[PDB]
């Protein structure tokens, strides 16, 4: 048998807002995180936009010179996890400390820092290499620093599964629960690949919206005019826990996370197959993994890029899975408003997922003016839908065609 | 309920050689893989040597136009993944592909590739950033890449844990069959950090040996003259598979996977405990999974990093771990011959201990030629030793005080 785990707290930084509930607002608004990027030139760039977290301040969670140690994908990580277990209300102790445990990932990891000590580099040489260049820019430093600062000695790891990478940092803490592994985690991702290697990155892959004149528009999944998908910053955590565990200590429940599935592609590097016959498989896997019929599903949070060739495999996939319920499920992209979190997008995406089970609201797709052929799915166009949910889907769908699905159930 | 996982296939680049067979005369034969560095010019470094892949043919495994695309860390990845999965003898079907999954990981990943690009943005601008710079340096694209190549459509994932993301990669694999989430997993990790940031950054945080005058006498663990670890490059990789699949297939049987464990010390970002708390959580976690007794412990493959506090840590993890057995089992460093491969650390030792259990020996700590205060134990000083095998452990250690442990035993 497998125990069930529940989401106790949850914390992010958003281009929508610097937690929870202010984001939240602003995904049922229907409001933009997207503007042009400041303090960078980024004269030379194809793309001069994006979401940035927008008057973070790292010093309600760190000293000044902790703080200078560490990539802000870290700092960001950091943020999201602190604000988690504070909402859980958790009491970390000695009988406790060896069964809580962290899986926070990224999909990019250290840029701004490996930019910033290449810079030193190549202009001075090595000796202006910072001491903390290693430990403050490594992806398993979210998992590595919040373990000291909190006396964490659960299982301690970080996924990078690329833009799949919260999805999968959620789903498999969850298994760690579920097997007796530990009794409470916190997952999630974190990202910050707004700089010249990340705009220019993807940018010369040409994977990226060049829409600049009209910054709140660019992002605009499953709409016949988007160009590409928009990079966005920010972290999600959630504090994952045995429901047993939950219910002794009076823990508030905002949903219960009954299923998870991972599928490869096997397709292409980084264009998913058109048909979405991997995310097809991830789901059924989820569902399977749930005890759930396809039918059970009110809510799917797409992976939704705004990308051409991906927003129609998840059109495709959808229709394989549901069948005669293809059109009665509601499913958004937060992607409209948020842009593409990267390895943050499952974490932050999954708080959605919740909110929308706690609210009975599915989050609207906004700037889907005209819908692209075979997009007729309800895609919960420009507005928020109040709705009955009782089990949503997040997916996430990412380079070398790895797929990721959470299932969250209400729990009452 | 839980099934047993068993070793069918290994694969493995190292300074010591092109594969596991060459490699490991060079680990029996006490040879070391650390030389001066060729393939940059380090006179502004305070290290300048290390564990270079020396002659790597990458046509043995690629074309050259994929090859171009892709960081030195995946082809090593790919290369060791590649050897693993045709020494396993596995025909992947479209009956089996969907049981298939891939967890190759990574410490750092792409940093050459990412220095490269670095480079040209700063000296160019963004237009000359590589269409590929993404897709060939993130960490999770040896897993991806495989996927692609072999159509592995089962869990696709990657762990960046720093210098102990292949005992994690290989342990998370084992319990994804365990689970039956998958029959067969191609497990381990692959590091390509020589680079300038790589060298300057553990360089300015004075991690490494500095003896560039001696390098092959660098890496000495538990020596009193030991002055920080060595670099080295290449990947492991091992095919992972539920005992009765292995069964019904004839597969040749290596040995089996009976204990992973997994603690963080919560101690410090880059610092062991003196004392070695988070090793023994570990190390105690690992034994009991298994269902042993510690006296089974013929066997430890040790992290054994030559550094001042890593060393002694383990000494004192392994006495409070085995009590008085810790004086009849035989401990090793490989990594006084290989040096530190840190993501792929693990994975090539890993292979090791498999190798141990095959041949029935322990692998020399070379250069030991006085143990420090406390460091007192069967320590397999200068040459191998022929001794009884029946249950071997490998230990890795790494920055954000994150632990783990791998038990083999025989398999008849
Ligand atoms: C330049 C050189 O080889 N010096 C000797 C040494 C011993 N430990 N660290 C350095």
């Amino acid at each position: 048998s497998r125990r069930r785990v529940v989401i106790t707290g949850m914390g992010m930084l958003s281009p929508l807002g610097l937690d929870v509930p202010s984001s939240w607002e602003g995904i049922l608004a229907g409001r933009s995180g997207i503007a042009p990027i400041e303090h960078m030139d980024l004269s030379a760039y194809s793309t001069r936009f994006g979401g940035s977290v927008k008057g973070f301040n790292v010093e309600e969670y760190l000293s000044a010179k902790e703080a200078r140690k560490l990539d802000l994908f870290i700092q960001y990580g950091l943020a999201a996890s602190f604000q988690a277990v504070r909402d859980s209300g958790l009491e970390v102790t000695d009988a406790n400390r060896e069964r809580i445990g962290v899986s926070m990932g990224s999909g990019i990891g250290g840029l701004t820092n490996i930019e910033n000590n290449c810079r030193s580099l190549f202009e001075q040489g090595p000796r202006r290499i910072s001491p903390f260049f290693v430990p403050g820019s490594i992806i398993n430093m979210v998992s590595g620093f919040l373990s000291i600062h909190l006396g964490l000695q659960g299982p301690n790891y970080a996924l990078t599964t690329a833009q799949t990478t919260g999805t999968h940092s959620i789903g498999m803490a969850a298994r760690n629960i579920a097997y007796g592994e530990a009794d409470v985690m916190v997952a999630g991702g974190s990202e910050m690949a707004a700089c010249g290697l990340g705009l220019g990155g993807f940018g010369a892959a040409r994977a990226l919206s060049t829409r600049n004149d009209e910054p709140t528009r660019a992002s605009r999944p499953w709409d016949r005019d988007r160009d590409g998908f928009v990079l966005s910053d920010g972290s999600g955590a959630l504090v994952l826990e045995e429901l047993e565990h939950a219910r002794a200590r009076g823990a508030r429940i905002y949903a219960e996370l009954v299923g998870f599935g991972m599928s490869g592609d096997a397709f292409h590097m980084t264009a998913p197959p058109e048909d979405g016959a991997g995310a097809a498989r991830c789901m059924k896997n989820a569902l399977r993994d749930a005890g759930l019929d396809p039918r059970q599903v009110d809510y799917i949070n797409a992976h939704g890029t705004s990308t051409p060739a991906g927003d129609i495999a998840e059109i495709a996939a959808v229709k394989s899975v549901f069948g005669e319920h293809a059109h009665a499920l509601s499913m958004s992209s937060t992607k409209s408003m948020t842009g593409h979190l990267l390895g943050a997008a499952g974490a932050v995406e999954a708080i959605f997922s919740v909110l929308a089970l706690r609210d009975q609201v599915a989050p609207p797709t906004i700037n889907l003016d005209n819908p692209d052929e075979g997009c007729d799915l309800d895609l919960v166009a420009h507005e928020a839908k109040p709705r009955k949910i009782d089990v949503a889907l997040s997916n996430s769908f990412g380079f070398g065609g790895t797929n990721g699905t959470l299932v969250f159930r209400r729990f009452a």
